[PDB]
Parts: C-alpha cells; sequence; structure tokens
C-alpha cells in the first residue's frame, strides 16, 4: 500500500507537518492515489481519501472498518473505555444501548426534543441578558449543548450559574484547550516525549477523573431514588440495564462503564456542537442576505409567537440548507476519529493487517470539487435545487458514516436547527467590525478546526 518513504526516526513528518495536516493529505493523495500509507514516527497509518474509497471502506466493508484506533496521546490520557474508544463487544453493546436511549422517546415521558426546546428558550433568555452589547458568544453557546447532555444524563438541566454546572463546564473547556495545542501531534509522532513532558495527559487524566467522581455522586443519588419501570434519564436506564444483566455476570454494563460512557457523551456532545453554532453565527454575520432569507422562512412557517420545533424543518428548506452548509464548509473533524481494521483484509487489492490504524479524510468528501463546485466557499445553494427545495447529498458526512457514525447525529441536528432558528427568531445579529472585512477562514491545528475570534450584539426584533 504505497506512500512516501519515511525518514529514520521522524516518520513522514516533513511531508505532512504539524500545521493543517488535512491539506497535506489531499496533496499526498494527488501523488499516491486514494489509498496511501503514512508514518507517524514509526506507526503505519493507511489514509483513505475520496468519497469512493471512504464509502467502499466505511459502508461496504463496514464491519471490517468498525474498529476505533488510538494515537499515543489518547492511549495515555484515557483510563477506562466507554463508547468513543471501546472496541469489540464492549463497544458493540454499549453503543447499541446508547442509541436506544438517545431516541426521541427512548427513556421516559420527556422527549429529547423537549429537552432541546427548553434549552433553546433559556439560550434566548441568556442572550437577552447581553443587553444588545458586544459579546463573545463562545461561553453562552458552549453551555447550551453541555446542558442538553446534563438534562439527558441527569433528567434535569442546571441554571447556568449553578456551580455544579460551571465546574463541569470549566473542566470540559480546559480539555479542549489542552487538546488544541499544536504540539499534540508532536506527541503522536514521537511518543517518547509523553514521558519527558507529562503535563499534557496528566491534566487530561485529572480532569476526566474529576468528572468521573462528579458523575459517580450523581448515580448514587439515582441508585437511591430510582424507580424501576419508570426510568427518566440515561443513568436510570443504565442502572436498570445492570439489573437485567446482574445474572449472566461477565457483563459490559457496570458503574465503571457508565462513568466512562457519561464522560464521553459530555466530551463528544459539547465541543463540536458548540463550535458549529459559534461558526454558524460568524457566517450569518458575514452573509446577512442569507440571514435575512432564514428570517423570512421563520416568520412565515413559525410565528414570532411560538417556539420552533422539528416538524417545522421539512417546511423550511433554506434554513435546512444553511445548517447543512455550515457543517460541510467548516469541516470540524477533517479526519473524523481514527479508525482501525478488525482483521487482515485486502482493500482495493492492497492487504491491510488487523489493527492497522485508518484515517478517513472527511474533508475530501465534504469539499469534493465536483459535488460542491466552489467547495471552499460558503453557499447554501450547495444544498438547494433551482426552486427553493432542499437537496440532499451523499457527500454530506460531517458525522462520518457506517458503523461508527456519530451516536448523536439526530441530537445535534435538533440542537443546531432549534437553537439557530430560536436565535434568529428573537434577534438580529449585529457585527461591530463590518461584514466585508472579517475573515471566516478556519484556524486549523492537526485534526481540529475552529473559527477565529469575533464579537457580536444580539439585538431583539
Ligand atoms: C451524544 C452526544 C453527541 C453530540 C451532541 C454530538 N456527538 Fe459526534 N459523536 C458522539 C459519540 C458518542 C461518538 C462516538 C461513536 C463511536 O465511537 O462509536 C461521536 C463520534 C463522532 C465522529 C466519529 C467519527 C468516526 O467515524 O468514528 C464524528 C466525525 C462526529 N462525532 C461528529 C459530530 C459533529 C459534527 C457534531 C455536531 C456539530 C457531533 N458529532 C455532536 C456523540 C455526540
Amino acid at each position: 500500500p504505497p506512500g512516501p518513504t519515511p525518514l529514520p526516526v521522524i516518520g513522514n513528518i516533513l511531508q505532512i507537518g504539524i500545521k493543517d495536516i488535512s491539506k497535506s493529505l489531499t496533496n499526498l493523495s494527488k501523488v499516491y492515489g486514494p489509498v496511501f500509507t503514512l508514518y507517524f514516527g514509526l506507526k503505519p497509518i493507511v489514509v483513505l481519501h475520496g468519497y469512493e474509497a471512504v464509502k467502499e471502506a466505511l459502508i461496504d466493508l463496514g464491519e471490517e472498518f468498525s474498529g476505533r484506533g488510538i494515537f499515543p496521546l489518547a492511549e495515555r490520557a484515557n483510563r477506562g473505555f466507554g463508547i468513543v474508544f471501546s472496541n469489540g463487544k464492549k463497544w458493540k453493546e454499549i453503543r447499541r444501548f446508547s442509541l436506544m436511549t438517545l431516541r426521541n422517546f427512548g427513556m421516559g415521558k420527556r422527549s429529547i426534543e423537549d429537552r432541546v426546546q427548553e434549552e433553546a428558550r433559556c439560550l434566548v433568555e441568556e442572550l437577552r441578558k447581553t443587553k444588545a452589547s458586544p459579546c463573545d458568544p463562545t461561553f453562552i453557546l458552549g453551555c447550551a449543548p453541555c446542558n442538553v447532555i446534563c438534562s439527558i444524563i441527569f433528567h434535569k438541566r442546571f441554571d447556568y450559574k449553578d456551580q455544579q454546572f460551571l465546574n463541569l463546564m470549566e473542566k470540559l473547556n480546559e480539555n479542549i484547550e489542552i487538546l488544541s495545542s499544536p504540539w499534540i501531534q508532536v506527541y503522536n509522532n514521537f511518543p517518547a516525549l509523553l514521558d519527558y513532558f507529562p503535563g499534557t495527559h496528566n491534566k487530561l487524566l485529572k480532569n476526566v477523573a474529576f468528572m468521573k467522581s462528579y458523575i459517580l455522586e450523581k448515580v448514587k443519588e439515582h441508585q437511591e431514588s430510582m424507580d424501576m419501570n419508570n426510568p427518566q434519564d440515561f443513568i436510570d436506564c443504565f442502572l436498570m440495564k445492570m439489573e437485567k444483566e446482574k445474572h449472566n455476570q461477565p457483563s459490559e454494563f457496570t458503574i465503571e462503564s457508565l462513568e466512562n460512557t457519561a464522560v464521553d457523551l459530555f466530551g463528544a456532545g459539547t465541543e463540536t456542537t458548540s463550535t458549529t453554532l459559534r461558526y454558524a453565527l460568524l457566517l450569518l454575520l458575514k452573509h446577512p442576505e442569507v440571514t435575512a432569507k432564514v428570517q423570512e422562512e421563520i416568520e412565515r412557517v413559525i410565528g414570532r409567537n411560538r417556539s420552533p420545533c422539528m416538524q417545522d424543518r421539512s417546511h423550511m428548506p433554506y434554513t435546512d440548507a444553511v445548517v447543512h452548509e455550515v457543517q460541510r464548509y467548516i469541516d470540524l473533524l477533517p479526519t473524523s476519529l481514527p479508525h482501525a481494521v478488525t482483521c487482515d483484509i485486502k482493500f482495493r487489492n492492497y492487504l491491510i493487517p488487523k489493527g492497522t490504524t485508518i484515517l478517513i479524510s472527511l474533508t475530501s468528501v465534504l469539499h469534493d470539487n465536483k459535488e460542491f463546485p466552489n467547495p471552499e466557499m460558503f453557499d447554501p445553494h450547495h444544498f438547494l435545487d433551482e426552486g427553493g427545495n432542499f437537496k440532499k447529498s451523499k457527500y454530506f458526512m460531517p458525522f462520518s458514516a457506517g458503523k461508527r457514525i456519530c451516536v448523536g447525529e439526530a441530537l445535534a441536528g435538533m440542537e443546531l436547527f432549534l437553537f439557530l432558528t430560536s436565535i434568529l427568531q428573537n434577534f438580529n445579529l449585529k457585527s461591530l467590525v463590518d461584514p466585508k472585512n472579517l475573515d471566516t477562514t478556519p484556524v486549523v491545528n492537526g485534526f481540529a478546526s475552529v473559527p477565529p475570534f469575533y464579537q457580536l450584539c444580539f439585538i431583539p426584533v
């Protein structure tokens, strides 16, 4: 399986660098084809580039490519596996459980949707506190997705001033800061350095364990007041899954694994949604024509009176296109999360041995030159036909694809749709640095893009 010849100890780092590694992968694909080999120091990585290879692996050999693969830093920073990093029956069975409970009406009288709607009108209330004055939305937008997960795991959101909530928030955001430092790919190239610089990974381990404790005291309060035959949140359903398993007791569901699945949901369920929303508003500032068009659909379909809901989305194609086009443009997980093969397998006639790490290039699919003609340009017509109707694409994979597809695809769709429409129904976004100037080009470091810093005022309508 071809690829550039790597140097003695520094792997392929001269060829890919430490900057925008997804761009380097596209360039390498131009010379080695859609299936190349790449060395992260001494570790052999198969990269899959265009749609055809990604679809052929993740969908057609779905089981064979179902494995999760772990780079050095994550290996050291993770004590205990839940869902994101699990493999085999542990992953198969917890993931299955989690999707069950993440369905709209999958645990109690309260739906996921009602959770997201409650959050939407609190999000709006807090933005109303900003008194139409310049503000960095990073924090407020960060709280809403975290709080949806709080409500899903604990039945009950927290006021945004609740100190339980701010600690969990502080702990989650610090993990995102540590993890966005450019010299994180330096660890994956030279893992020896983890020992010589353990600051990173010790801070991750300390933060996770803080969160694990907090959750533990939560599942205790649950074990106490828990009504079987009447589960109301994630913890309840897990606790009672433990009872239906307490007999045949090898057993994948335990207090350890619930803590682990819980921290994952918080980590996987906060950062990406938060950034997508922050980036959405940035783009809505830059392109006010687009914003004006979304507001016409809101006044027409939903009033100014009631609150949005999911049934409204089928009747709002432009807004569905904007949401779709934010996710595709911004390409927040350029190489999703590293995959790994389940056994020795010939792929496009190449032979790839069991447990070999795979990087899926989601960028190559999301920014396919042909499906999306100006792919590095923000344009909702990418998902509209000549009438105003919504136009699906099989190249829309920001949640990846196949057997490891984001467990929260639906939830994220609800959050994005309901928080964005809720914000634009209630406010007009005013820029302070004038649309024309401000730059919306992703700041990329390794496998993580983020918008540049901006401010805006939320002026009520
Ligand atoms: C449930 C809360 C939750 C929310 C909200 C959420 N995710 Fe996820 N996402 C997950 C979990 C859990 C996984 C792990 C799946 C697995 O390993 O089997 C995941 C995995 C992924 C992967 C894994 C890639 C792969 O092939 O293995 C990508 C890409 C991803 N998410 C993107 C997103 C994007 C983009 C958003 C929103 C803009 C988002 N997720 C919002 C829970 C969430």
